[PDB]
């Protein structure tokens, strides 16, 4: 009844939703729908109007002024410049005098005109009028986003070791890379619980092989990072490599688990290991079998994962190669200048993630034969479903680490999001920010970004910077990909000020891992925007630098270069919090209102809310080791904190010992 | 007496500084020199310290924390991956307990190493120990500009139309484009004084001349648009076409004025013409006859020029070209797999701009062949220069409009900058805004950027915000490039928003052109930053989003899209002035320290110092018609300001009738 949702044509079944919702029968209720030329709905906005949503979109949290396609894509470009990024969050909430949420239950490319055409019009847009459309009513944003996330079904939880601090780089290939990094950090007492593995631990890019040659005991291995409380976190990527004799390639091709050609042969896509085939995400069978090769890992002590370059990622098919071959001899042997050279790096470009690619394959739906490009934002969503699915069959009761790349509203309850690379962008920590609450609003809550670098170009206060703002992302890892200069917080001039920002990470993951787990288990957000929590203030509302974290807190961190503090707005009275490098915590009052502050580079700022306080453990090197027993509280004295703890292993929710009041 | 000289080696005469200084004898007074590999100055930096200067590059207005590099270079690349910029401008200060400027007098590619490889680690360092140092003593940075701004002789001084707006596009090719939009400005009231004519008014993209199908009376449309106070403003470009018949190609090839390759042959590039030859611009008298051509379109009626892709841009020559399609051949016939689609790609963008066709010519430099890459960063420099002559000797009397893309110091004493495109984002309002003092602190004043979009994506508040810092830049055009969506100020909803915003420049106009000519005429900045105006406020020095205007104003521009308002410091009581869309100016009185403002969309804010104040005319729609007779005095009562105010059109500088002392 807060809820109707509006049918048109045939829609594909997607699963994003839990909640069964029945059809309805009456008027659209807001703006104008037309099926005229494929699918449109239009709206006319109030000039205050705000729009919040579409989760990993581009720009800020009002959505206003712009244009976003969901259309999982990795495109090779400044982010400035992108139309779409990796996910498809297709939930909006118009914010104003008229207030309502839409969510548009479609698999393929969506448009999202919001007053970029024209700055008064919303305009939702596709190709094909085969779509449910939920409208939720309430009195305001928060509460339309709280019944949004009662109907998807309940957040993807991680255990809590994946609440520590994760190191990683896109190179480490022995077992002495990773000792090393086990040695650095350890010997210098920064605080760490994980270390990925990037592609190079497999055999020859190979999904679920291990290189023979650089682990040949790899359950050893894997116990000896154990047993220093260090979790290794393999990447597991789409695409199988064509290949004789691999058995996932053979048992692939025999049981018609890859995705189809019209003709019915396996199409070919080029990826890190040249010629692969990707398995059919949307055929359960396919589904369950390569969820059930995981266990490959599990088996040899591995906890936790993440899938990647899953929209699908493709360099080039063999269709497209050729095409670029035949135009590069074209191109060869011109006299005349007709073909010019900025052509040929046009067609160069244009095979990579082609949209007649996703054209030249199909799923295999329960018997019924579906083109990739009419479900695409579909794939990764189903791709980290399989591996859920694998670990509710291999392992009912016990949480794996899994995030993923791609996604959609659905995936919210099997993984987490990886929300980009950062590369070595100042520009970035500020949109790392904004992104987080509309994350929220869509399901997903563990969540983080990478600082990958780029060439040498991440100097060693780019890196504290971020690390501040990952203090409070649950996904905080270092992890190198283009970058070049060594970037492990143990490869830098004063160590110590590296240490300190991990260090208040561990301080607070209690507090952290409570938050979240109310959160997740009451279908709440952890990360929110100022305007939910203080809907009445005008100036609170425009605020898209600054975030408050479950009841207790808001973040504001510093995102300029060279800056030794930043301006702030406070919509109530705050005790203004800071981490300081020698272990201790400064506290001042600050009455409501605009300040500026002042905040080093090795200090970590938060604020608590007047009637509020939270607990801070002493650091500790790694999750297990945190005392959790006597605790200080910092806040406000007589308040009281609603502590969730558990195990951090199993899925024993509902005990009532795992909430404990605390009191200031 | 306070500048000294550091020759090393034999230094190239780049005739940047107009002062004679004497080669000093002692050792280098700061930091260590160091010749082992090519050249390097070191210098270890104080944690306090800031670093201003750098004129035209990336980043803020405290330099430290990155890498920059001098080399005039057209990068296709997002700025914030930019190590290098259009303009080579090689003036540093170290401003803090210890305080110094130096100026890198070196033609080549200069590396400014600011704590970007060890934080607290200044290295400048070059190829070629060829170069002097000016090392400039002072008791601060401002003071440390000054001088320096004496030396290299006074800024390049515009008409006065040319502080009014322009308008232009890439595109715009025949009359009834350019006088539909001298009708969509004038019909609409919209203030404008100039349109620019882009590279589709020429004949096949040949220099000096016009295209005769489109324009087969040119002196009469000339006249057309000059007879509504528009005046055409004709792009010119470093590449002359190959072509038969065409005189200034076969002039260059007969009397020898082409850069050569070393066997003496015409080097060729490839631009908007196809095949060219490069005037060369360090020969004297290719220089004088190239400067000379510019006659064909003063003889027209034309007042104004701006030169282009003067680096000089290369999209390939011949040798590239050749390299590119061999490869190409073998990619082509490639079976076996041994050649990457990436490596065809790497290959396509090799060939532009490469480093090694800057080493294929030389210069003539009387008689003595210098090869291209040594000198590289004079080029554009000397192509100004070569006109800015010509005009001397065409028409003494008369101040001509000139800017450039690349220059290097010693130019701002003929034309000024074209900062950039800013395509379509909003993270280049706020890199306009950094760079403005910069460049003044260099001897470039008359500056602006450009809005020239990208596909659809300039919508109506990116645009008026950028117009409503464009109100301060001396040079202020809206001028779209590679945009799609029609951007001239009519062409949006609600003009009466573009036609504030324009009104607001055209009543400022008094009073920026006084600050500019003041300014000039006494080799001053216009814009300041606020820790040259505030030495002694620790807040103040750190502030890099406001800038001091003269000595009465200080701008704080709105730059983050969907804001309302924004933060400010104000170091002193100031009072806060809207130019409201109701054509009013609204006043209120602020105190020194932190405060929020509100700026709507279509109000354009500054704020005039305690004890200063400004005269505002009444809104006209072109430069001639301002009325200086009778202007409000705004700001506080019991002040002066001394305005400078001449003709507009000639040289006559000196005379008291210049100055007239205003009293509020």
């Amino acid at each position: 009844a807060m809820i109707r949702k509006y049918r048109y044509g045939a829609p594909f079944d997607t699963e994003a939703l839990t909640e069964k919702i029945e059809t309805a029968e009456e008027a659209f209720p807001y703006g104008e729908i037309s099926q005229k030329e494929g699918f449109a709905f239009t709206y006319i906005m109030d000039e205050d109007d705000i729009v919040y949503g579409l989760g990993e979109s581009n720009r800020g949290i009002n959505k206003r002024g712009y244009c976003y396609i969901s259309n999982c894509t990795d495109d090779p470009i400044h982010t400035e410049d992108k139309r779409s990024l990796y996910g498809a969050h297709n939930f909006i909430i118009v914010s104003g005098k008229t207030t309502f949420g839409l969510f548009f239950d479609y698999p393929s490319k969506l448009t999202f005109d919001i007053g970029y055409t024209r700055m008064d019009t919303l305009k939702v847009s596709c190709e094909n009028a085969d779509l449910d459309i939920y409208v939720i009513e309430g009195e305001n944003a928060y509460d339309i986003v709280k019944q949004f996330r009662r109907v998807i079904g309940r957040s993807y939880i991680p255990p809590k070791f994946a609440f520590g601090f994760g190191q990683s780089r896109w190179g480490y290939t022995t077992k002495e890379d990773f000792r090393a990094v086990a040695k650095g950090y350890r010997e210098n007492h920064i605080p760490i619980d994980m270390i990925y593995m990037d592609i190079d631990y497999m055999q020859d890019f190979k999904d679920f092989t291990v290189n023979e040659k650089n682990f040949p005991d790899f359950p050893e291995f894997v116990k000896e990072m154990k047993d220093q409380e260090l979790r290794l976190i393999p990447i597991i990527d789409a695409g199988v490599k064509v290949e004789k004799g691999y058995e996932v390639y053979e048992e692939g091709v025999k049981n018609n688990y890859f995705c189809k050609r019209e003709d019915g042969s396996d199409f070919v896509a080029a990826v890190w290991p040249g010629d692969t085939h990707f398995p059919d995400m949307l055929n359960p069978e396919a589904r369950k079998w390569f969820g059930d090769k995981y266990r490959f890992l599990i088996d040899q002590g591995i906890e936790g994962f993440w899938n990647d370059m899953n929209e699908p990622a493709i360099f080039y098919s063999s269709e497209g190669l050729a095409e670029a071959k035949e135009f590069a001899g074209e191109f060869a042997k011109d006299t005349e200048g007709k073909i010019h050279p900025w052509a040929m790096q046009a067609k160069m470009k244009d095979i990579v993630n082609s949209p007649e690619d996703y054209k030249r394959f199909y799923h295999n739906v329960n018997g019924k034969k579906i083109r990739h490009d009419k479900v695409h934002n579909l794939f990764g969503y189903n791709m980290t479903r399989a591996a859920g699915e694998a670990f509710e069959r291999i392992d009912p009761e016990k949480r794996f680490l899994m995030f993923s790349r791609s996604s959609y509203i659905g995936m919210h309850r099997y993984g987490g999001i990886w929300m980009g690379d950062n590369k070595s962008w100042w520009s970035h920590i500020l949109l790392n920010l904004k992104m987080l609450p509309s994350l929220n609003m869509c399901g997903f809550m563990y969540t983080g970004a990478d600082l990958g670098g780029f060439g040498d170009d991440t100097t060693r206060d780019l890196l504290l910077r971020f690390l501040a703002l990952g203090v409070f992302t649950p996904l905080m890892r270092d992890h190198a990909a283009e970058g070049t200069r060594e970037q492990e917080c143990y490869q830098f001039e004063n160590i110590e000020d590296f240490r300190s920002v991990i260090n208040a990470r561990y301080r607070l993951v209690p507090y952290l891992y409570s938050e979240y787990m109310k959160a997740a288990l009451n279908d709440d957000m952890y990360f929110k925007p100022l305007g939910f929590v203080y809907p009445d203030d005008k100036m609170a509302i425009r605020v898209e630098d600054q975030l408050m974290l479950g009841n207790e807190i808001m973040i504001a961190p510093v995102y300029e270069q060279n800056a030794r503090g930043r301006y702030v707005y406070l919509p109530e009275e705050m005790k203004f919090i800071k981490f300081m490098p020698d272990g201790s915590i400064s506290e001042e009052v600050l009455e409501k209102g605009v300040h500026y502050v002042d905040v080093a580079l090795n200090e970590v700022p938060l604020f608590i809310r007047s009637g509020k306080c939270i607990p801070v453990a002493e650091a500790a090197e790694c999750v297990k080791d945190i005392d959790t027993e006597n605790m200080q509280l910092i806040g406000y004295e007589g308040s009281s904190y609603t502590l969730y703890e558990d195990d951090g292993i199993h899925k024993d929710y509902d005990k009532k010992e795992n909430y404990r009041v605390l009191t200031k």
